[PDB]
RNA sequence: CUGAUAACUUCACGGCGGGCUUGAUGUCCGCGUCUACCUGGUGAACUGCCGAGUAGGUAG
């Protein structure tokens, strides 16, 4: 995976000016990374992820082949998923925690 | 077969000094609660005797 800097560029100038949605991302050496990390010099504006997470009920009840794994606590996982994005994981992580699990049973 | 593989942010700290919320006040007038009601122990634990005895005892 790469970066597009024109993603980071669109995303950036028209972020400057709500902050419910835009969490702030320096960096220590602008001028190594090119020009757009020196205009807007270690800011980087990326999509915050929009409020304090809640939790509500859960369910509301009264072949096959269905296996569950209850409540796994992770400590301390990335959440810079894109080069734009700022909250919960790349959902291709929770594909390849399922895929390096079905190959150890294998 | 996971933006893959590995990863110590740390050390030090005085928020302080002073202070008048006050003055005045009419909640009042009126008022019909009422009519009717089954709780059901058959005979069933009976009769003496001592003691002055509403105490006490004692018989089959």
């Amino acid at each position: 995976p790469v970066a597009s800097l024109s993603m980071q560029s669109h995303f950036h100038q028209r972020l400057q000016d709500e902050n419910r949605h835009s969490a702030i991302t320096r960096f220590s050496r602008t001028t190594n990374m090119g020009v757009t990390a020196m205009t807007c010099g270690g800011a980087f504006r990326m999509l915050k992820s929009g409020a304090k997470f809640s939790s509500p009920p859960h369910h509301r009840l009264n072949n096959g082949s269905f296996l569950v794994l209850p409540n796994i606590r992770v400590c301390g996982a990335t959440a810079l998923s894109s080069p734009v994005t700022v909250g919960i994981p790349s959902l291709t992580a929770f594909f390849g925690f399922v895929h390096a699990f079905e190959r150890n049973i294998n």
